[PDB]
């Protein structure tokens, strides 16, 4: 919609001829952010996205007993993501009871969304999918300008903000940003929706965090459910669920930004490197 | 618009641990790529663009003497401006009968608008707001999807293609990519709509080479044409004019491109730094 003037505001000059960051790739092949410390200043980017009265949408499952993960989920979430902003948390849960009482900010709302628990993990991973989509058609549309879509096993450790909004992003996963694509796990199987074959391949995304406009994620959400579906009628499950028909869909239709792992990390298992400025979305332990 | 898949792409992996320039800026800090040699694999960019069907409108002013620039204007844009895509030329004259007769490839066309000679220089220049703003209501609206405008004194040297095309684009003014805010040619009386602090600026963008979505430009243009009209009333004229009011503008609403000074260049006065890998559009000497 229509954008008014910013502000006078006086923050450093860009340099030209300094790079931003002289460890990694700061634009994809199709002219995608990568978001990394160093590459914006946060202080436009939060005049921009409030001057347009920017609402995000962050969708969490926490279906049996993953329900324990919530409170510090919900308590991390106010204290780093989207502060400022207005945040509406969609909590897709079987327990609509069981969802910890967490105080939150001025302008953030939560609301409680009653699922049904598949009984294997890998269906309740994959159905986000489908149930994403389904809520896209009503509350999404009218309630908020992006959605965040995120595992709920994690914390919040430093800003997660306005940065990542655009269209449609994906997130580097943490375990193979420096592999080559060969070594990417993606579905392999040419009888599957998701197969990616040796030589093609940007990224491989982590299932644990994408988002994008409503619009996009409906796009992106029903395309992966329906795959899905043609998957199981062919007595087929892709090698990592979701997350291998995500990264098929990336694959062809390019997000507009990509989230570098300060997004999605694991300490445990990969530590603090020195190309990880911050940490700020982690594998609870 | 909905947008259909890639097809199957073998290319170069991204390397993610590996800058893709060590020399320049490839990012702004409001997350707008700038747009340089080796920041974009144009055989992505070109499937994405080709599959929306895309058209580039690019509007030229050739008024009085500046008629002579058209030919080689227009036969240098044959050879590389958005070489396999639809494009609509919109030559502004006020001798419709001395547009030369330049052979165009499939897909390609030309129109031409007949405007009325401003005595002074600078007028001839400032009104392209204007003139531009005008044609956005009726043409470029049915006939375009990005509006790309520039200077007639020019000649194309090299690749322009749809790596630019984005919202809205400014391109880095050659004489001052390098300099510091203080130094840029700002317009700094208060007095003028233009004005620009000596503590704000982001970049000192070139009048010669603007575009946008017809949206975008529609808007850019009536802006610069209304500041343009509030300082005459006021007796002042900007310092430089149409890129002035451009720069007022691009500070206040972010570009969501920047193009580099490949894109704007003059080698007789500059030379061919090593930081330039291409020279793509330069001054007629
Ligand atoms: C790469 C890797 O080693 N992945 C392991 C990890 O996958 P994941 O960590 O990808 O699976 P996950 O169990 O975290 O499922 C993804 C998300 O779905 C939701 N969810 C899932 C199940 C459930 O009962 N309730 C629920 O709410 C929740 O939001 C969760 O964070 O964990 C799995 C079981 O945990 C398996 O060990 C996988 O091999
Ligand atoms: C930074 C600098 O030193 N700028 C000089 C340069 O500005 P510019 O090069 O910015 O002015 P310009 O004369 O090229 O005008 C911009 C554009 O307007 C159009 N146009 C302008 C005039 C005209 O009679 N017909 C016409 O068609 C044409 O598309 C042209 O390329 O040239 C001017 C006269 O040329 C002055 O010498 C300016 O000081």
């Amino acid at each position: 919609e229509f954008m008014v003037s910013l502000p006078r505001m006086v923050y450093p000059q860009p340099k030209v001829l300094t790079p931003c960051r002289k460890d990694v790739l700061v634009v994809t092949p199709w002219l995608a952010p990568i978001v990394w410390e160093g590459t914006f200043n946060i202080d436009i980017l939060n005049e921009q996205f409030r001057l347009q009265n920017t609402t995000i949408g962050l969708t969490v499952f926490a279906i049996k007993k993953y329900v324990a993960f919530l409170k510090l989920f919900l308590e991390t979430a106010e204290k780093h993501f989207m502060v400022g902003h207005r945040v509406h948390y969609y909590v897709f849960t079987d327990q609509p009871a069981a969802v910890p009482r967490v105080t939150l900010g001025t302008g953030r709302q939560l609301s409680v969304l009653e699922v049904r628990a598949y009984k294997r993990w890998q269906d309740v991973s994959m159905r986000r999918m489908e149930m994403i989509s389904d809520f896209c058609e009503r509350r999404f549309l009218s309630e908020v300008d992006y959605l965040v879509c995120v595992d709920v096993d994690m914390e919040f450790r430093d800003h997660v903000g306005v940065e990542i909004l655009t269209p449609l992003f994906g997130t580097l996963h943490p375990g193979f940003y420096g592999s080559s694509r060969e070594a990417f796990t993606y579905e392999r199987r040419p009888q599957s929706q998701a197969y990616i074959p040796k030589d093609e391949g940007d990224f491989y995304y982590g299932g644990a965090f994408f988002g994008g406009s409503v619009q996009e994620v409906q796009r992106l959400t029903r395309a992966c459910h329906q795959a899905m579906m043609v998957d199981q009628a062919n007595g087929i499950e892709a090698v990592w669920h979701d997350e291998s028909h995500l990264n098929k869909y990336l694959l062809r239709h390019k997000p507009t930004k990509v989230l570098s792992p300060e997004y999605l990390w694991d300490q445990q298992l990969l530590g603090w490197p020195a190309v990880l400025r911050k940490l700020r979305f982690t594998a609870v332990p």
